[PDB]
């Protein structure tokens, strides 16, 4: 027995007695009421002080009226809370919002059914009618896009209205810790002007990801009627969090101020709304100007690809390369062989920066139908490894120079790309050629797609942007399928150009598709996904592995590639041989048909001889499922 996710709603909230008698209402994913939870409480009862009470353009605020773990189980799915010690600071004030914040621990019922973590808050007037007025400016979704929802956010709960509701302004004010209050915290954990905690944590990676963007967290709802309140109510508590120079006591950073009275006289919603959101809105403006269609074919007799690159204006229109060439900055090409498992690997990838700083490299050209037209030159191998080997696949990446929201000429040869303030990476594209003339084979995408990167990321991630590439925009542009409900997947096949199954640059760096974005995130995002494969996955492809060859995994004391099996190779990445986080040994490994970092003719050979999955039975809900 297993509840799958806990609904709790407040029913009915009456004051006939005085204190609140508050029911609250218990089902399952199928509406089922849920009968004996045992850790049921409310965590906070609050009532709203309104925008401005406490003086001239300051916040709403939630003060304190107690809270209870004495309920009832009416055994109908209803749970009737009573309040020993409501209100004991005596503030209660029937005029106001009520606010009740519910929680319901993770843990059992009597029958040993598993219940999942539940919170949720509810609003009312002060006979416990609907409300009148509220403070309702995010949803805890938002935070659900970069934490993992159903786990604790830092600590203590895992929905932002259960933090909002215990780190309260009248909570700071007790404690003489104004930073303390949600409103200041929030910003200060994810901006690096200031470290947080007693071991001042700089938020290096926090700001990385977020940059100071708005809109990761406020959003335009209609079910949020004080979602503008970001830009609507400067105060020198929130602004001061990221603006951390400022002395409004002192008019050092800023004109002397001593309440937060004329904020919004001078720092109107428009302009704070609009100097925020500038930089990104500016940038998608430009990734949305031009499109690119590619094609490629293989000449039957040379077996070289010649790669086609149309620009499209915002509409689909046929752009002439030629009027657009000084602001090019850079568009590369990357061709390998074999979409399921690559056999290029990366020295023999063709590649070229067919463009760079408005020059054609002299191995392209642009025809008189204004396309980009390259041959590759490097050894395609097409056909020398099985049906999959018959199919080229090129990925084209491509910037154009750009300053303040406008694309501008490419005035320097020698723009080395570091200053990405510079210019913008474009929207990214994939063409497949065959060598037989038939239909091309394409990998997977159903288990991983760039919807899931762009939760943390945004959709506008300029992949590799800088001094190496010109950065890779993901979209529909190289959709080659749809999902279960007809949308376009925008897949990370298109990588595999690169991350190949011998690897990237060095043997040495788990550079295989298959591996490296798993390493990265185990590695520098485990603080938001640890072992979350959900965060990133809808599903596992084990199909897939009978594609599979072997997968590098090391380097040899001599710089040449070490490889393993490739189940093995995909699951050693985060369970190390010989570490404390793999109980198999690399001799018991062996014993299931797996070669652990040897050479890629014993883990080609071995390839299809792994017997993990006899026992493992791996679902993105519990990927360590076994018999
Ligand atoms: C992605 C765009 C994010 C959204 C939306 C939110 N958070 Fe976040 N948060 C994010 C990152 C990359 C980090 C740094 C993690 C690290 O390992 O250093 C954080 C950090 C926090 C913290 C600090 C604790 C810590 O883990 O360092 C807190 C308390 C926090 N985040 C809370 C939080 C809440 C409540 C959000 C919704 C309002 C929220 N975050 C959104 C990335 C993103
Ligand atoms: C009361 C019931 C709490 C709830 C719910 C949440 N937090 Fe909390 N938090 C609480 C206390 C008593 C403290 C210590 C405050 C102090 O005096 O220093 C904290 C501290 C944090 C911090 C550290 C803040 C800083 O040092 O600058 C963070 C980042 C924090 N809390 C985050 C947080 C989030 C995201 C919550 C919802 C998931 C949350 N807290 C709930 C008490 C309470
Ligand atoms: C999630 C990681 C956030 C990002 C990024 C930004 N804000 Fe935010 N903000 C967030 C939360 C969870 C809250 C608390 C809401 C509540 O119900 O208490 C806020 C609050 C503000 C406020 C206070 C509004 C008020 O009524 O006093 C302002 C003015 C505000 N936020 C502004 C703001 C701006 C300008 C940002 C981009 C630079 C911004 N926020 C980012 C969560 C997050
Ligand atoms: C961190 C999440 C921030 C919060 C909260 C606030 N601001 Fe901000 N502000 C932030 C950044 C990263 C920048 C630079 C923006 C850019 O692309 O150029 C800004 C800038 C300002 C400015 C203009 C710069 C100046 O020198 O005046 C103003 C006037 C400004 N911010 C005001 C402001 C107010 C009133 C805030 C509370 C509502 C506020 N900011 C919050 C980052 C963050
Ligand atoms: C008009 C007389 C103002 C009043 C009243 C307040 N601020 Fe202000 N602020 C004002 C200007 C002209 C600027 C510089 C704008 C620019 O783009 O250069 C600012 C700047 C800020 C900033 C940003 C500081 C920085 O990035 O260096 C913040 C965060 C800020 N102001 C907040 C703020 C608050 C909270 C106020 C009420 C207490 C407030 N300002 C009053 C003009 C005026
Ligand atoms: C949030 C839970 C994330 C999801 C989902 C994905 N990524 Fe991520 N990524 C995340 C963090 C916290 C970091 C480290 C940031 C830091 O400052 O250290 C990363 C790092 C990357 C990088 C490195 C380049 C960079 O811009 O920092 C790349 C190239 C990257 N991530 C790509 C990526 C892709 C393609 C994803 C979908 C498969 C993906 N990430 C998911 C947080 C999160
Ligand atoms: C060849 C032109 C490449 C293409 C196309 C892509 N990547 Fe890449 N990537 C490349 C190298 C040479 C390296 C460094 C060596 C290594 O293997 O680590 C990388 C690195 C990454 C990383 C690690 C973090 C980082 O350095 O940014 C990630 C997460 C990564 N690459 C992801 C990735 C994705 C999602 C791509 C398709 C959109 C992609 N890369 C293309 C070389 C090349
Ligand atoms: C985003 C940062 C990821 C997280 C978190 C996890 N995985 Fe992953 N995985 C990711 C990518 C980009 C790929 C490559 C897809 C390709 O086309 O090669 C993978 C691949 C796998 C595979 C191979 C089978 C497949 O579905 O493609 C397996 C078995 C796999 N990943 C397992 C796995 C598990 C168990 C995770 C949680 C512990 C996990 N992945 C997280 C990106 C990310
Ligand atoms: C990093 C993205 C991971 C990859 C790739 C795989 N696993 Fe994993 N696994 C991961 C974590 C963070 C954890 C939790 C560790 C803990 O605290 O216990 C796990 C756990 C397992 C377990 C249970 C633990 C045990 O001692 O057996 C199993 C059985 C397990 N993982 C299996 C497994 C398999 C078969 C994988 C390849 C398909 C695999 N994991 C990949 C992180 C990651
Ligand atoms: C049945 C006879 C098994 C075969 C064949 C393989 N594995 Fe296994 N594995 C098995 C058990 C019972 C456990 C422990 C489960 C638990 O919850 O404790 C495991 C564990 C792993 C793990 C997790 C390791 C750790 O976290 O310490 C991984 C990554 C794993 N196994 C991988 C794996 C691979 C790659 C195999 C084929 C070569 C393989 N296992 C075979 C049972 C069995
Ligand atoms: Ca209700
Ligand atoms: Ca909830
Ligand atoms: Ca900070
Ligand atoms: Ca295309």
């Amino acid at each position: 027995g297993s509840i799958q996710t806990l609904n709790l709603d407040i029913t009915k909230v009456s004051y006939e007695n005085g204190a609140p008698m508050v029911t609250v209402f218990a089902t399952n994913e199928a509406d089922m009421p849920v009968i004996g939870l045992a850790n049921l409480e409310i965590k906070k009862a609050l009532q709203l002080i309104p925008e401005g009470a406490t003086g001239p353009g300051n916040s709403a605020n939630w003060q304190g009226l107690g809270s209870s773990k004495s309920y009832v189980d009416n055994k109908n799915g209803s749970y009737t809370f009573k309040f020993d010690a409501f209100d004991s600071n005596k503030v209660f004030n029937a005029q106001l919002t009520q606010r009740f914040n519910v929680v319901s621990a993770a843990g059992k019922l009597a029958d040993g059914t598993t219940v999942p973590v539940a919170e949720m808050v509810e609003d009312f007037d002060g006979q416990g009618n609907a409300p009148q007025y509220t403070k309702n400016i995010v949803s805890h979704e938002v935070c659900a896009s970069c934490h993992v929802e159903g786990e604790k956010i830092y600590h203590q709960a895992t929905e932002v209205e259960t933090c909002i509701s215990c780190h309260t302004q009248e909570f700071a004010d007790g404690r003489g810790k104004p930073h303390v209050a949600f409103s200041h915290l929030i910003h200060n954990v994810h901006n690096a002007n200031k470290a947080w905690g007693k071991d001042n944590k700089i938020p290096t990676v926090a700001q990385n990801i977020v940059q100071d963007n708005c809109q990761v967290c406020h959003v335009e709802s209609d079910m949020l009627t004080e979602a503008k309140n970001w830009s609507r109510i400067p105060t020198m508590e929130v602004c001061s969090s990221c603006h951390v120079d400022i002395d409004f006591a002192a008019g050092k950073g800023h004109s002397q101020q001593l309440d937060n009275s004329n904020c919004i006289a001078c720092h109107n919603s428009d302009w704070t709304a609009e100097l925020h959101t500038a930089k990104t809105t500016a940038t998608k403006n430009l990734i949305n100007q031009y499109g690119i269609e590619t094609t490629s074919t293989i000449n039957t007799e040379t077996k070289a690809a010649t790669i086609s690159v149309q620009v499209v204006d915002a509409n689909g229109t046929a752009v002439d390369l030629k009027t657009i060439l000084p602001k090019v900055q850079r568009l590369e090409i990357i061709t390998n062989v074999g979409p399921n498992n690559a056999t290029l690997g990366y020295s023999g990838k063709d590649s070229i920066f067919a463009i760079k700083n408005g020059a054609l490299d002299p191995k392209a050209t642009i025809n008189d139908a204004g396309k980009l037209v390259y041959t590759t030159t490097k050894d395609l191998k097409l056909g020398q490894n099985g049906a999959d080997s018959d199919t080229a696949f090129s990925f084209v990446g491509w910037s154009m120079c750009s300053s303040e929201g406008k694309f501008v000429d490419c005035a320097d040869p020698a723009f080395d790309g570091v200053d990405v303030t510079k210019y913008t990476g474009m929207k990214a594209d994939l063409a497949f050629a065959t060598l037989s003339g038939k239909a091309p084979s394409t990998r997977h995408v159903d288990s991983v797609n760039m919807t899931a990167c762009a939760n943390c990321h945004t959709a506008e991630f300029e992949i590799h942007k800088g001094k190496q590439h010109a950065g890779f925009v993901m979209t529909e542009q190289l959709s080659h399928t749809q999902d279960a409900n007809g949308k376009a997947i925008v897949g990370l096949d298109a990588c595999v150009t690169c991350h190949t199954p011998d690897g990237t640059y060095s043997f040495a760096n788990r550079g295989a598709l298959e591996l490296k974005l798993m390493k990265k995130h185990v590695e520098d995002a485990y603080g938001l996904i640890g072992g979350n494969c959900a965060s990133c996955h809808s599903d596992f492809n084990l199909e897939s592995f009978k594609k599979k060859g072997a997968l590098n995994t090391a380097a040899a004391a001599d710089k040449t590639g070490l490889y393993s099996t490739p189940i093995t190779a995909t699951c050693t990445t985060c369970h190390t041989v010989g570490s404390q986080y793999m109980v198999h040994t690399k001799e018991t490994l062996e014993s299931f048909g797996a070669v652990v970092d040897g050479t890629k003719d014993d883990a080609t050979s071995a390839a299809q001889s792994e017997t993990c999955f006899y026992c493992h039975t791996p679902t993105v809900a519990d990927h360590t499922k076994v018999k």
